[PDB]
């Protein structure tokens, strides 16, 4: 049916082995929720838990909270002026309710942080999905392929701005990946192989897409009223501290952490990255040497020649997940005070690791085995000795790139394909619905961001080897598109509506991938079309400088596109300007007393002209 | 003595050949000045002119004007909030008075623009210098060499922010040019010639100086309350228009200009630039060929070997002034609606022309004559035929660079050195003081900006040839330092106090010069130390990538320097946050009625625990 005004739900698992302090913590949590003005209902949970609903009860405290939040946004420039001296979107009430649920006592709410606080029993605080909206969206989406602006607006109005930003980025990427597809089809059908024109077109498209997405995200931030949200610093509850100090200039009571300890912890990234590089490169070299050996020995010259590469691609997700788990553990150990800084560091680590695992094989095949033709010689001798008991065609990259995309894409498709083949006896349906709702996994969006960034990097720096690859990606994205729509619908719980300004450091990742692709496509074209080194360096010069010039030109052009957000902002500025304008409509002395008025000044001027032109 | 409250002075030259309409325009100007609330005094001018003083008389109109100005600044984010519903710096009153003097009738003031309006007799509207302040500043400065923050603050309080920004940039450049000097002295005394270490140090210093000046100008803009001033669009009075239209979204009454005509006018830059390149390159090649011929023929192998280069350097100021005059004429023809856009276009044209005239000779000597050893062959044959009636040492650049700096620097020093070797009989001293004040030239600051930018470019891309050159520049700057201090004191009239955000496009010019220097220093080092082309391209790769990496690292480091402006802004944010916080302190129904309170919720929770753990 529909919710009974329930705003947030607390799971609060209660085990029998720690009943006493669990009951004490439940009492403390109920008291802390009641002391801020939040109505509570305990109900019966499942799997030894006590789920409890909470909503806003006292309008005065809620009004104070929204006023404080809007004042904070005004301080950082999110809005124009102060709110009032004493309206709300659907996916905003949940935001302030979660704020008062988790924020400490010194800004109104009561800190019920599931980790920092003593309440170890609290582990999941979540809003509730709209059953009617979910059913309507599943019905409407069951016969739809693409996304429009209306869908993005609905996602904004329902699940905050971060999910809306992710969906807008996904739609823009899918719409811009079409030109890749047509260009690659034309190059594979007409241009031949390793075309410089295709590399130039791919670099131009990458620059255009990056700059257009920058402009589009700025436009969306201006239109959605979330411009400058990243300037707002959100305190991380899990931030451990050892010293409580004051600011020498303002007097912040700050839980300060010695920066030397954080620097020492960050220095552990270098040994970790070096060990990952060494191990993964050794595995890659072993696989490539075994592939070369079996190609030299072997009915299977073409198809049965990239089996090590296929196995490496198949095993790449497992190693990738392990490395992301290790990076997450390291980032948890690496203390951070603010949420945005911790998220940026985690994204940087994950991007570096995924870049490594997903591009080092292609880099070794393209740029390492041509100059360093003896690195795999000991491995070749070892394989020959084991079996007892060499040119390097550049085009090997192309086929390998195919075997690095289609197979993996096909495997993902196959996985999804394989699976299918008392309670008061008055509202118990709602209670059981919440019961399987709290068992859902949290909506994680960084994985899809990273996957699409890796796809963009593939298209940027390696689609020149196999132009059709982008096409495959597009098809995959289409299927993946559906896999995202239901993912937030029933496949995952409702995420907390968080205001965001952009996609984050993924923009910098995309820019770096664009530059590296502009270099790498030209390098591959020169290395495979033919060698003279000076030609390769001149090609790199031309590619990088053309990339920079095209970036500047595209920025200059897009600065004159007249986005709807900018014109809306300037119209609002006009309106407020008119509103404010209509709302508010001794000789030193006698030096200004010889003449005072109109006729006197006129006559002295006439006399001055007379005496000046009379002689 | 001191002024009698005079705020602005209008010269209003009156010739006898057009007495009638001059008198009519004088009457109209007096009426327009009186209708806004400005007290006027006509006096007796000199050289057939009618100088007139004007100051604020009615406080109500002035209050309305300052309120409107502060509202406009608030709209663009210069200040925090709206001013009031109904205080002023010394160099701010003059700004609003000039605004009401020149702005059209639809925003309070009366348009007395000396060019756009029919008043062709009005040609100079200027404020008055403070005689006491001028005398005190000359006394205090007569025994001082360098600049401090107090001098910059005084320049801000007296002559607006643009002059203050220029003086701050000059002081920062002089302070940062010291490290150039020591490094060049060490390289010339110890490192030898064309040291790669010196090139790396010069590139590092250039990056550090550029990023530090960016941070310093941001800090100054935040501290001076002029952040975001560039967002404010100032209408150019000289902007000719042919159509009056309305905005489709807001309704601006806009004097619109067809963009196709402006694009066609801008397209004239390509033929002009190409003709300048051709002519100047032909002259440079002729001079270099004649120098080579006289070096081959000739007591004067060393000293009398760069006479064509010395003559070209001596004649460079004349051609430079002619080309800047042509560029100014073209920019005047090239219509612009806003002041900032016209200024940016003029600065771009002047920078391109000065870059050409001041660097093409060195570029031809360093990078053109080595590969293109036959371009000057016909000129050499012509010189030989004229006289009748060939290796290329790279080090020729070094000496030439010396002859391209010292001589020119010496010539400038010599020029300055050469020159020395009724009126009511009550206040007539003030009147005659104004009389020679209106004859002064307007304070132009773009010339010094361009000269210092060219000096920075020299130090960036050509100081590696002669490391001592920077030292000379420093010395020159020191002398030039004095030549600037008095330049605004008595040598020029008081400029209009204009709020500015930064130095303008000179920042982009400095960044481009830094990048080009990072490339060119390495190219010169490789070409003169030795050739293999691939080595040169690898050196260019290393230099450019190291420049980019160092730029990123310096940006990252300077983002954690804690500028005083940022901490002042955050303290103000704290203060206003505290001020605002202290100033403002059917089952759907009975689902929330089974229990309501503290004891009821506690007891139902106790019973729930009992029934859950009882079975
Ligand atoms: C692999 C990278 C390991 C970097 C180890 C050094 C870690 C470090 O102290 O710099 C951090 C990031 O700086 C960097 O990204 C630069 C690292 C360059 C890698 C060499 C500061 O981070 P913050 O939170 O203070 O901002
Ligand atoms: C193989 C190596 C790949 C290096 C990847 C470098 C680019 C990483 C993608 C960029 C990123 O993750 O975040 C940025 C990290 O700061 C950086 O970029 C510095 C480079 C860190 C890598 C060392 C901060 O972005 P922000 O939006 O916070 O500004
Ligand atoms: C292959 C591995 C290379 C490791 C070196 C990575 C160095 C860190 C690069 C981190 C990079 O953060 O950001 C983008 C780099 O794009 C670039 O301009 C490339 C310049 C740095 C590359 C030099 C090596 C610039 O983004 P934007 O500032 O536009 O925002
Ligand atoms: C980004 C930074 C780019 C660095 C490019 C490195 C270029 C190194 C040039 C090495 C030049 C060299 O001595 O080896 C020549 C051929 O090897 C080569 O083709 C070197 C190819 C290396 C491929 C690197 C491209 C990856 C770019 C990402 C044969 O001897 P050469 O003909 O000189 O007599
Ligand atoms: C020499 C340059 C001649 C440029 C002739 C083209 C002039 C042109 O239409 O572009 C202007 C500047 O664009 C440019 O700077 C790019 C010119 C690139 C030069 C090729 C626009 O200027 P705006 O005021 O509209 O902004
Ligand atoms: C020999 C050639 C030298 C080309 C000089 C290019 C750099 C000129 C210095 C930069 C400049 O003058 O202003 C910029 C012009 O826009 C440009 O840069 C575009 C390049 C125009 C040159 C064609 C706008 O700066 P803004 O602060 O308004 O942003
Ligand atoms: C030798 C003559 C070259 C003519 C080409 C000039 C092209 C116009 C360059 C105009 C340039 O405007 O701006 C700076 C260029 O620095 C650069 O990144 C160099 C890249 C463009 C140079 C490619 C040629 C970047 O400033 P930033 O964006 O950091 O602010
Ligand atoms: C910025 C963009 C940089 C462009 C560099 C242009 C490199 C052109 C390489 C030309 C290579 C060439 O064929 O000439 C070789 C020597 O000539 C050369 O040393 C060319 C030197 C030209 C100097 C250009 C540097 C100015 C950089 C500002 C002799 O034949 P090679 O040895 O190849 O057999």
């Amino acid at each position: 049916e529909s919710n009974f005004g329930v705003d947030f739900v607390i799971h609060y698992k209660v085990p029998a082995a720690e009943r006493d302090e669990a009951e004490a913590g439940f009492v403390q949590l109920i008291r802390a929720l009641t002391t801020v003005g939040l109505a509570t209902e305990v109900r019966h949970g499942e799997n030894e838990s006590l789920l409890v609903f909470v909503k806003v009860a006292s309008p005065d405290l809620f009004a104070k909270q929204v006023y404080r939040a809007r004042l904070g946004d005004w301080l950082h420039g999110v809005r124009v002026s102060a709110p009032h001296n004493d309206p709300v979107v659907e996916a905003e009430r949940l935001r302030l309710i979660y704020l008062m649920i988790t924020k400490p006592h010194n800004e109104g709410g009561a800190g019920v942080t599931p980790t920092n606080a003593k309440w170890k029993h609290v582990e999941s605080i979540f809003p509730l999905h709209s059953h009617s909206f979910n059913k309507e969206w599943i019905k409407k989406w069951s016969s739809k392929y693409t996304l429009e602006q209306t869908d993005i607006d609905n996602i904004r109005d329902k699940f905050g701005e971060s999910v809306a930003f992710y969906f807008a980025f996904l739609r823009s990427y899918f719409r811009f990946l079409v030109i890749p597809s047509a260009f690659g089809f034309g190059a594979w059908l007409l241009l031949g192989q390793f075309s410089y024109l295709y590399a130039l077109l791919c670099g131009l498209w990458s620059v255009v897409f990056f700059e257009y997405w920058k402009k589009q995200e700025v436009d969306l931030a201006v239109q959605w009223g979330v411009r400058g949200v990243s300037s707002i610093q959100q305190s991380r509850p899990e931030f451990e501290w050892e010293h409580e100090a004051e600011d020498p200039i303002t007097g912040e009571p700050v839980k300060v952490y010695p920066p030397m300890k954080r620097v020492k912890t960050q220095l552990l990234q270098i040994p970790f990255a070096l060990a990952c590089v060494v191990a993964l490169g050794a595995l890659i070299v072993t696989c490539n040497s075994l592939e070369v050996f079996i190609n030299e020995v072997y009915p299977g010259k073409q198809y049965l020649g990239f089996l090590p590469t296929i196995f490496l691609v198949i095993g790449t997700p497992t190693i990738s997940g392990v490395l992301m788990g290790a990076a997450e553990k390291l980032n948890a150990m690496e203390n951070y005070a603010t949420v945005d800084a911790h998220d940026a560091a985690l994204i940087q680590k994950q991007f570096v690791l995924n870049f490594m695992t997903s591009y080092m094989a292609l880099f070794f095949t393209a740029f390492v085995y041509i100059p360093f033709g003896h690195i795999l010689h000991p491995f070749l001798n070892f394989w020959r000795a084991t079996a007892q008991t060499f040119q390097i065609n550049p085009a090997r990259i192309s086929n390998q790139m195919f075997y690095f995309t289609v197979t993996a894409q096909i495997v993902n498709f196959a996985t999804e394909v394989v699976v299918p083949y008392e309670d008061h006896e008055e509202e118990a349906e709602f209670l059981q619905r919440v019961r399987e709702e709290c068992t859902l996994e949290e909506y994680d969006v960084s994985g899809d961001y990273r996957e699409m960034v890796m796809q963009f990097g593939y298209v940027a720096m390696f689609s020149v080897a196999w132009p059709l690859a982008a096409c495959c990606f597009l098809v995959n994205n289409w299927v993946e598109l559906r896999s995202d729509a239901l993912k937030i619908a029933i496949s995952s719980r409702r995420p907390i509506p968080w205001r965001t300004d952009s996609i984050g450091p993924w923009l910098t990742a995309l820019s770096f991938l664009s530059w590296l692709g502009s270099i790498t496509s030209s390098a591959i074209v020169y290395l495979c079309s033919n060698l003279k080194a000076w030609g390769l360096l001149l090609s790199i010069l031309f590619a990088e400088h053309f990339y920079l010039v095209v970036q500047l030109a595209v920025r200059f052009v897009l600065s004159k596109l007249d986005s709807p957000g900018l014109q809306k902002e300037r119209k609002e500025r006009f309106q407020t300007k008119k509103r404010l304008l209509q709302e508010n409509l001794t000789p030193e002395e006698m030096f200004w007393q010889r003449q005072r008025g109109m006729q006197e000044t006129i006559e002295i001027g006439r006399r001055m002209i007379e005496q000046q032109l009379a002689a």
